[PDB]
């Protein structure tokens, strides 16, 4: 009866951001599937979440192994929604998985980002989506016990496998961000995208980071743009939302894509609606510097 | 089974080969290109009985693409169904080449591009659509200016490694940038062995400084639109030396952009099976004088 | 009725967890092997009994071998059926081990050896009788002066490049050729992970200079027969301290094999489920600060 | 069912194994090849009853080609059908090995030639109709004079890590031709394993820098036509009468004469008769030869 | 080394084969059935010594069941394993066997049963044990009171046309309930083969009815414990008057050059009606032994009123 | 390359006849693998035997579970011949493979007509020949110790199974078939066709035998209709045999042909026979067999002077 058909104007309403200085593009907003997409939250608003997301041209859905709840659940419920409704269009889509934080028990399963965990996770989320290959393959956190150089062999590794057509890294130091692209350059495996905490309450890498993704060549996507629905100190810039034509929300994500070495913004919203004026704020005249001073005021 | 193709006995002593630069690999002087009439929009009997005449003659180069047609990525169906039906028992007597580079699906990674995942996805489609295990020769269809030769030459690499191909090239790269392609992919241990530029008596763009390049390299050429898309004002005077030669001004053509072996081949679009074997007659020329050549210009 | 597999719910709370060398892997400080007992020539009862109490308590790797017998080769199926009808589940929770350089099977490029034809043969057969896709470590198991460490180190960079493996390892390599087999795999980009030597309280010579190597290296060190293949289970100097602080000679042994970080697993291969209940709580000894460590090295080298 | 191949338990006991150059492999001092007698113009019984008496006495290398016949390419289909019924549990205990470089299926990619995609479309032939996941040794059967050595050193590296090859090997090929492409597989790191020249007593160029090129590279030797393609089966006579005068045959002697040195590791014989391998088996047991005997070979 | 396994070429030379009623299949001398001692309380390497060695003797018939143990099913994985690794060049000259009546997996559809659902479930899981495609016979391991015998002669027709089974049976059935099933079955076109009773000196309950309802239907019998489980081997030297019986029974077979094991299986072959006698699990040269059976003279009308104490 | 092309005047060289009375139309001449196939004999010249064969119109091929030797090794040699040059014409094919006689060891191997020993040898020679169905099964032998209504319900089976499109018999005397034919006929399987050895010095089928396959409707396949020489004209056993060949040989040439010519024309001298079993030969002595119809029939004087030197029956 009821089949997906793809809006024929979904490629005419937002833009598309350069991820660095490698050819892929990613879209100027991204869904995460953080929030509502584990086995609580029913299907058919997952389907109409995932069919408004892609209508808008939102390509790109983030994922990881731990997403939930339960752990590992989003991506199986994703992987059906894949067979059933985006499977013709696979091949223009960007799906990403992570591995780093807690998933089975065990101390193979639980903080490790050690060759045996990578990709045997890899594996798992393969498994649970039905693809043949992720498009970015992040690890999820830093692991200061092992080496990363192993860790760089595990990113290289499913790379040459086929599992996997770009790498990256989530919440990594900026020192450490430097070493591990540089043990990827001896793989001859460039560094795609460095995801980091990156919001108005938040500065975590606007200080030394954003010099090394640059020279590295790397893409940059903020996870949790609006400090987890705090965006939605905040009443003050709240004021200077009426002063436009947006809401409290919506200046957030134009001010954390203010600059190119931004990419994207994973939004990972909840209701469709919201998904609508969420996205197409890019069309805001940008901040005159006189804007820019006040938000720095406000929000650290 | 009744009527079944069967190439001729002596196939191979009707057409001259020449050696792609400093490789292994040869090609018949004249190759045929699927740019157009191979799609959904010509017949089925015409497909074959050109895709047969041209292996009898010699042809042994198939030039496919992922947007050829119409529509896109047809011209693949048709010859992976002309593959499977008439040349499985050739299939190891066949050079089948396939790019990735031109709008082919909708969005940001399917019109147009040259990246690592539209070229890898493009070359998966390429496969399932031909029904071959590999290609011989992968593409890069157009230089992609907003995407790093490194990555490119990463995608390529790739290609050949997980044995989707066994050589690789690139078509409408610009002399400095074939220099450059060509060096990456020799930091991957993998040569660049082929590149097809629009070689032409009435564009002539690649003799300034691709030749000079890829004779250097070790990489070979193919000529693309050789008859100058259907022209082969100034061809009156060109007709006129072919006749007072004993051919056509389209074998004239053919043989000037074959008259040096920097030259490997030329991609004939053709529609009718007499004048593919008319074409083919082309190598049946004496070779260019001085006085001839001086004339032309 | 059915049987299934009730893994003990805290069994993460019981044994310890030793990282190996300098690497993310890590592993139980008491791991079991298949080496004696696991055979067709012992009942299927005492082998799944043993695997579950084991995996009960936390030990997770089980190191294997091709000719594990008797008959050789047996150890392996026997295992791989445990893996089918119990621990297929918690395939990704265990770190799997199999080892080629012994008689195997007739001929030259059987028995022993290690060279890249009797590598790669030995490990699809080893990846076939149980039942995996790969194996977590693969072991050169002993050294062949015949064959060079060239082809070996490249048997084995092409043994985890074609995701057959994902660790290398040696065992009873000489001191000097473990560093060069090691600098060869670097070559690879390959890093070593793990070597496993004979070492107990009756054959001292890893601590000569071959944990100086495995230190530099960033490899740790699994302990091949820790009790002296039964012996520690004159050394009745050693059953005086066995009373004193509280344990026996086999949990006296184990605790001296597992000083330092070098030494990250005590590869043992008991037999009875009750006496592998007991070596475990052989960890939370006391140590043996300075002078009760100065008494061991009496009746020691 | 009615009666299987039960090799023979004392087949490991009648040949000794010499090693080939410094690697781990070792080959046996006789190998059978299947260059002739082994096509379709020759009947199967023949060919198990040889194939059975060559591993009952100790021969594990087997080596066959693209284009050994008659017809091309049908050894590796009968040798195939004769390894899934006798052979196949038997399969880790042989060393199989196959070429591609001389003359295969019509057409100037497959009539000659040690290109890429002559060298892995022609050893993806082998590999299906010998019926096995990988061959032991890949060869370039000729050294291709049009080709440039790098895209043939490239083809045989992909070839191991494809797992289609073990080892690769090379045969027929000059000495600073054996030494530029070895050089270029030691970039690959896949080393070269073994040479296949022809070594006989009749022809002995491969003395002349070829076998001090192999031992440098670490390459080892594998004699081919060791009896110049029957010639010395039994200018002669005067080899005959030294051959009487030691206790052996003119198959005997140039046998032994071929194996006398460590560099030749084993060499290819392509009898037919089964009582015939049983008396070559019989020419590496004699005590080594001295001054008398090799001044009066020559 | 090398663990090969080649039969004995004499092997067909040893005992002799007995057909099934009046049918087409023969069956040997002696089968071995794997009731006890092939579950996985024994080491494998006893059971691969103990088939290996009935082989040789000509033993083809090796009856197994779904429950044979212990643990339940676990006799039909070892012989799944000897067959992919010794037996496998032999499959289309052993006769296997297999049954579904009593307790297995927990639940009503698993307590034993003769339904549609349990049998055909059965069937399938001990397929995949065995490791085979197919079993030449399939039994009705019991009598279900409460399924009626015309689900019961379908599910087994069903086993048959689907390629699971060559042949059908029942075991400890009535001889009123095998009349009741043959004739079910006979509309299915698929007659019944062989009827498994237990039949020895000591259980001779089917001599009354039973072997004239298979004689007249036309399939064969296969005799369970001929051996009342090790109270007619000398074993025991289980009450008093049963070891009294034995040692009479014991006294007539030296008289007559055999052992008491010998002259039980002997006698419950000692007519044509009976085609088979399932010999258990015990030591090689035991099996070695009871096997020649046969080899003895026919009983004489003295002898057989001699042992109808 | 060096692949097969069938002749293109195929059908229209050799006649074809009715298989009683069915859909099936075999030529008039067969070729049965019963020797010279094995591994005894080069594969060339099975493979100029079977492309001279098909070629000539021969779309019949009758195999064996035994044929060989070594037992098997025709069927493994015919299923390569098979899969290398006749795959494209596997449907203009007529194989047909037996199951009677013995195999492999065993007493459900050596001979038997039981349902474990029918279904696991059409299980064996389908591996073989590299084939999923094949069109013809036959029971090579009648069982006395093993009922008709077992071995008729096992060829049910294998029809029903998708492994036989029809079932035949062979070697089965005229009380049998006609008793294994109405229990075939319960099962709405009926039996295609019977193969019987036939020939001049062995007419035990015009006894009883013919009257029993028209009434069945069920078509008649000569085997051994040279009598295995004595009637091609190479022993040119016994004495009173050669005596009669000869006096057969002169009416032969008489009419203008062969003495193997005369003797097939003889077989298919009516309808009820629908095909002889030519066996392995030299190419022209296959090619010489096959147009042993084209000759004028055989009128009153011929065929009287042909029963003067043959078997009454």
């Amino acid at each position: 009866s009821m089949r997906y058909l793809a809006h024929p104007d979904r490629y005419d309403r937002i833009a598309y951001r350069r991820v660095g200085r490698s050819g892929l593009v990613l879209p100027a907003l991204s869904l995460g599937l953080w929030h509502n997409f584990g086995d609580s939250t029913p299907i058919d608003t997952q389907r109409a979440l995932l069919r408004t997301a892609f209508d808008l041209g939102i390509t790109h859905f983030d994922l990881a192994n731990n997403y939930g709840p339960p752990y590992g659940s989003a991506e199986i419920n994703f992987g059906r929604l894949l067979r059933e409704d985006f499977k013709p269009y696979r091949d223009e889509l960007i799906l990403s998985t992570k591995a780093g934080w807690d998933m089975w028990p065990g101390p193979y399963g639980q903080g490790g980002s050690s060759r045996k965990y990578l990709l045997s996770s890899l594996d798992q989320s393969l498994q649970r989506l039905g693809v043949d290959y992720v498009d970015i393959f992040y690890s999820h956190r830093f692991d200061a016990d092992t080496p990363l150089e192993e860790t760089a062999g595990a990113l290289a590794s499913a790379v040459q496998q086929g599992k996997a057509l770009y790498v990256g890294i989530s919440s990594y130091s900026a020192a450490r961000t430097r070493e591990i692209a540089a043990l990827l350059r001896a793989w001859k495996v460039p560094l795609l995208i460095h995801q980091p905490a990156y919001n108005l309450f938040n500065r975590w890498a606007e200080h030394e980071l954003f010099d090394a993704t640059a020279e590295l060549g790397a893409g940059v996507i903020a996870f949790t743009p609006l400090a987890q629905g705090l965006l939605t100190r905040a009443r003050g810039l709240d004021a200077i939302a009426r002063g436009r034509g947006q809401s409290l929300a919506q200046l957030a994500l134009a001010w954390v894509l203010r600059d190119a070495r931004v990419s994207s913004a994973l939004l990972g919203a909840s209701r469709p609606e919201q998904l609508i004026e969420n996205v197409a704020a890019l069309q805001a005249p940008p901040f005159s510097a006189e804007e820019l001073a006040e938000i720095d005021r406000h929000a650290v």
